[PDB]
């Protein structure tokens, strides 16, 4: 937040949270043999973040 701008810091934090959430939802769905494309999950993760 202080080494860079507040906007860039918010962008990096939300990007890390988005990557974590997308990867975990995708690996739980892949644990059961269910194939869902990444765009379907990250539309909803975009609405969350």
């Amino acid at each position: 937040v202080d080494k860079d701008g507040c906007y860039q810091a918010a962008l990096r934090g939300l990007q890390a949270a988005q990557k974590f959430l997308v990867n975990e939802v995708q690996t739980v769905y892949q644990s059961q043999g269910v194939d869902i494309s990444d765009k379907h999950i990250e539309v909803i993760v975009r609405q969350m973040t």
